[PDB]
């Protein structure tokens, strides 16, 4: 007993994550009643299935020169993008990154917009060619992913700043009406068409190529859904209808959690330590940020219960999200048949001198695990979108995005592959998974296009 222990700790982990069939499909189950729950009042629901104010996604049609800012960061990306109708789509595209100085990042408003709207003006003249206007004004898609309270098509009040920003008087205050103010400043005549979250972005990016898309999902660092709900099938919302009733409903599905989700200890014990404890359960899950801390945390049982790396804990192992995501999927896609990428990457994480094989197959079985569980459950949840939208029986296409499923080709092929048995023979030819990119770029300037005065 020692490394009998650790296969001891192996063999309930993966029992405990385990996702059959009929579990994803109360898990899916689940998903679809909470969508009902979040729809039917304000606060419905832990997924808080928040109206988009969209009015219009793209279709296509849409001809001429739209621009985006994207804006979450320190890091800040204008962008342009030239549309030429339903044959050439995107025919042009270009951008530059710009860093906020930190002192901007603490100071009053009116520098931080100032300074943005002084880089727009910049890019906008580096215009080539009439690339713009029939005297046509520019028109803007703008998305702020700070902690924002969107009120309307183009404005939303800042809740609370992140990423290291504290402007206080900017709290509460309308974004847009900000931007405005330092465009008008400026004097760059740009009109904002849309106020963009980048999950909406995502959706927008897809059904502006494929008029089938119904649903939007990212599975990267974070995760969100967002998805096309009928209108008239929404008992909280008393506003005008959309123009083809289609109303897109931003989801903030990390926050969602069931009885039917299989966690451990692991899980239990990361929830109780995080800064919102009971809060983001699914994405605690099937995250990215969070796939590495669920194997740091076994590793650290094993290491501690069992003697994993020996007599001595590494102290690199104590570190809370030390291992991260692309470090896992590199690690799990290892073929060797000596795991060399797995021995590679768990001697640069936790310096370690050595490993053995033995230690690297549980490495990988438990990477395939976390995984496996994180990518069936996502499955579960877009089934529980189709469901919603009565598209579970029978083209359905989801538009996604993300590190997960870019870059991370096992877990994606486990996603896709469960929601095709999810769906059955039948019923799963008629939904396809797309990537839709830059969803808070491109995203951002099909929206400003799609909600056009041009139109």
């Amino acid at each position: 007993g020692k490394w009998g222990r650790v296969l001891a700790i192996l063999k309930a982990f993966e029992e405990d994550c385990a996702t059959p069939i009929s579990k994803l499909r109360q898990v899916a189950d689940a998903m679809t009643v909470e969508m009902h729950a979040g729809l039917a009042s304000d606060g419905g629901s832990k997924l808080k299935m928040l109206i988009s104010y969209v009015d219009n996604l793209p279709s296509g049609d849409e001809k001429g020169l739209f621009y985006a800012l994207d804006l979450g960061g320190t890091n800040f990306r204008v962008m342009r993008v030239l549309l030429g109708g339903k044959q050439e789509r995107v025919v042009k595209q270009e951008f530059e990154e710009v860093s906020i100085p930190p002192h901007l990042m603490t100071g009053g408003s009116d520098e931080l917009f100032n300074f943005i709207a002084e880089a727009l003006a910049k890019f906008v003249a580096t215009e080539c060619e009439f690339h713009l206007p029939e005297g046509r004004q520019r028109e803007l898609g703008f998305t702020f992913s700070f902690p924002v309270k969107q009120t309307s098509l183009s404005s939303g009040s800042l809740i609370k700043w992140t990423k290291g920003f504290s402007i206080e008087e900017a709290v509460g205050q309308d974004v847009v009406g900000a931007l405005n103010k330092a465009l008008e400043r400026v004097g760059l005549d740009m009109r904002i068409a849309a106020l963009v979250n980048d999950t909406v972005g995502t959706l927008a990016g897809g059904r502006y190529y494929n008029p089938d898309v119904v649903a939007a999902v990212i599975l990267g660092t974070g995760t969100n859904a967002a998805y096309v709900e009928r209108a008239t099938a929404i008992p909280k919302w008393h506003g005008l209808l959309p123009k083809s009733g289609e109303m897109v409903i931003n989801m903030e599905w990390g926050n969602f959690r069931s009885s039917h989700l299989p966690l451990t200890e692991f899980d239990h014990t990361l929830d109780f330590e995080s800064l919102n404890p009971g809060e983001q359960i699914l994405e605690k899950i099937i995250s990215g940020m969070y796939l590495g801390e669920i194997l740091r945390r076994v590793l650290l049982k094993m290491a501690e219960d069992a003697a994993f790396f020996g007599d001595t804990v590494p102290s690199k192992l104590r570190i809370p999200f030390i291992i991260r995501t692309p470090h896992m999927s590199a690690m799990h896609n290892d073929t060797s048949p000596d795991l060399k990428i797995v021995g590679s990457k768990i001697k640069d994480i936790l310096e370690v001198p050595t490993t053995s094989l033995k230690m690297r197959k549980v490495v990988i079985s438990l990477c395939n695990i976390i995984a496996t569980r994180g990518a069936r459950l996502s499955a579960a949840g877009i089934y529980g979108i189709l469901k919603k939208l009565g598209r579970d029986t029978t083209k359905s296409v989801i538009a996604m995005d993300g590190g997960l499923f870019e870059h991370y080709t096992q877990f994606s092929e486990c996603m896709e592959s469960s929601l095709k048995e999810l769906l059955g023979d039948e019923a799963s030819g008629s939904v396809e998974v797309t990537h839709s990119n830059d969803g808070s770029g491109i995203g951002a300037a099909l929206l400003a296009a799609s909600h056009s005065l041009y139109l």
